[PDB]
């Protein structure tokens, strides 16, 4: 199954906000699975991201079905300090 990532706008107006990142994944992969995926693609490490779905921020334990989350939603990552 094929879904998308995407950042913050930023309360800061320009820079485009729209682009997105594709992953491979199965309902069943868990959102800690999702973050090593980002990594693979975007370098950033799984302790410094946060996803959030629905205006929900995701648990890491949880799966992708758990959130309803399907074929060709959008997840946005958040950076975590």
């Amino acid at each position: 199954m094929q879904i998308f990532v995407k950042t913050l706008t930023g309360g800061g107006g320009g820079g485009g906000g729209g682009k997105t990142i594709t992953l491979e994944v199965e309902p069943s992969d868990t959102i800690e699975n999702v973050k090593a995926k980002i990594q693979d693609k975007e370098g950033i490490p799984p302790d410094q991201q946060r996803l959030i779905f629905a205006g929900k921020q995701l648990e890491d334990g949880r799966t992708l079905s758990d959130y309803n989350i399907q074929k060709e939603s959008t997840l946005h990552l958040v950076l975590r300090l």
